[PDB]
């Protein structure tokens, strides 16, 4: 893709250029900056912060350069001077493509979204929202709002999320039939532990696509409506170290919902999704359990 | 303390209040928020990021609240709605001063300290003069507000006419910097242990000499800039990138908030130049996986500064 970047800089005669990478790709940062500074007149600034997705735009860097190039993710939101360099996986998914139903849904991650159209020939792909048909995220299952499901990729969080959010069967094909019962007992365990919690830290992230302050204020009032207390804690990164310093009984995460699931055993008090918080408080019934979405 | 905060909230009729603590005081955050929300009508938001000092204001939070209370440090900069609740310690420092008087060899003495003892420096100065000596307290600047106050990144209070210094406080980084910055003898007097020692910059400079040597064969540098409110040095970084190119090397500017070993390891640079908090360079040296240099040590490595022309990295 490096030639589109060079052409975009020259054609826009960019003078200052920002680069932002997911963790998996910062190993390439210095080489890409080298190519740009050698083959253009632009000066490069690399973002040095962790970056977890298109929900995590370095907007400070973006407001300092003519164009910020953000790698590894499909776009999100609308910032005038951020270009998303997608970076797709070249692997073949047709080997991976147990079913029972006649209408079968395709869902995947951004790295394979270009390959759905022909996996479909081998069926209705689900259109998303503000990106691609069939794309799901840890925080967004719109593409699954379309009888059974085949997910394409690695990891089990995405198929689980689809299975919980639509209550349909999902086959997970890496390039496995997904059981959400193991995940729901787990989340049940955290709800039980937090049932006797009296004081809650309500986590809000300033990251560009993870900020949910209005929901946090709602959650604070719902806690007080039920004779408990939540204090809003505003931060950038959400980490077990930073939550240990505040002496709360339990936490409610309104930032990235995969923090809540992935890094669960790593936190030293219970960390809850908004919806599990409501169940702990008595505002929502356990049967009305849903995936945290943004 | 808490009475000042409550009064300020009621005098200024605040509805949204922010709290920011250094790491040692986040343990009190919830208790202080509770007190505020029970005794006022205000809603509290607590900053959850690391906070390293008054150089590290949570300006996103401050731009979201009527007033941000920032704890533990003396003020710095000029932020319209930030109130600094400083960390003042009540330990008697005069016994440490007396111990340090044993060690002096000159009659004209400078006094410096950290923020938690600046209110007692005038009393120390009186005792030192009562014991036959001349004594002076240097004025700070817009960064080190109080007379006699030094920071890891600011030794202006030490730029005074005196023969030797007494530093009052714990740790040895501050008197080391004063010793290196002034070329004068420094006695470090710790009021909590009541001991005085003569600081020696030799082990310090031998250590810094070791990192310059490792970075001397470096071809590619990451030049680190922090977006923190009082640590941002982009113009300097742009200068150092040009200076590297002038000398047949390459520096790439890397803009970040926290500067940590994990973040520096993700980039394939041979070495780094840190224009953020100078104490990162010193304290965390052994933890980084490539050499990290001060701006001035960078100039040595490149050929812009004699290797003995060694100065402390200061924020100014
Ligand atoms: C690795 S990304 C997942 C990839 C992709 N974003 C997706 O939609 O599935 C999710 C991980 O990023 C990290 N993460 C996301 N937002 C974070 C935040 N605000 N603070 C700290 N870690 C965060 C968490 O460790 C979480 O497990
Ligand atoms: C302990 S505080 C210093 C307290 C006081 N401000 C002073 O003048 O001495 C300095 C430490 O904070 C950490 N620190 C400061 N700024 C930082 C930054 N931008 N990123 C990561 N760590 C930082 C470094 O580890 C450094 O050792
Ligand atoms: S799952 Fe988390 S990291 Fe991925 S897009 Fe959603 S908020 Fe960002
Ligand atoms: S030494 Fe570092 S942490 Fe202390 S005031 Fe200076 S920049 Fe901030």
């Amino acid at each position: 893709d490096l030639e589109r970047i060079l052409k975009t800089i020259k054609d826009k005669n960019c003078k200052k250029v920002g680069l932002q990478f997911p963790e998996g790709l910062k190993r390439q940062a210095i080489n890409i900056a080298r190519e740009i500074e050698e083959k253009t007149r632009a000066n490069v600034i690399i973002s040095g912060n962790p970056c977890f997705g298109a929900c995590d735009i370095d907007t400070i860097l973006a407001g300092s350069v003519d164009i910020l190039f953000h790698f590894g993710h499909a776009g999100m939101g609308e910032y005038e001077n951020v270009v998303f360099i997608e970076a797709r996986s070249n692997i073949d998914i047709i080997p991976a493509v147990l079913l029972k139903a006649n209408r079968i849904g395709l869902i995947t991650t951004v790295q394979h979204v270009h390959k759905l159209e022909e996996a479909c020939k081998v069926c209705v792909i689900g259109k998303g929202d503000p990106i691609y048909p069939g794309q799901v995220l840890g925080c967004n299952f719109t593409a699954a709002r379309v009888e059974e499901f085949i997910y394409i990729g690695s990891g089990i969080f995405h198929p689980l999320g689809v299975a919980i959010a639509t209550k349909k069967r999902v086959i997970a094909a890496d390039p496995v039939e997904v059981s959400p019962e193991r995940f729901l007992r787990k989340r049940g365990g955290y709800i039980a532990k937090a049932t006797g919690a009296k004081i809650f830290g309500i986590i809000v992230s300033t990251k560009s696509g993870q900020y949910r302050m209005k929901l946090a204020q709602k959650l604070k009032e719902i806690a007080d409506k039920h004779g408990k207390i939540g204090y809003i804690i505003l931060m950038d990164l959400v980490t077990p170290e930073q939550l240990l310093a505040f002496k709360a009984d339990a936490y409610v995460n309104t930032a990235c919902p995969r923090i809540t699931i992935d890094d669960a055993e790593r936190f030293h008090a219970p960390v809850l999704t908004p919806q599990e918080f409501e169940i702990v408080l008595g505002e929502r019934r356990w049967e009305n359990m849903e995936m945290d979405e943004m």
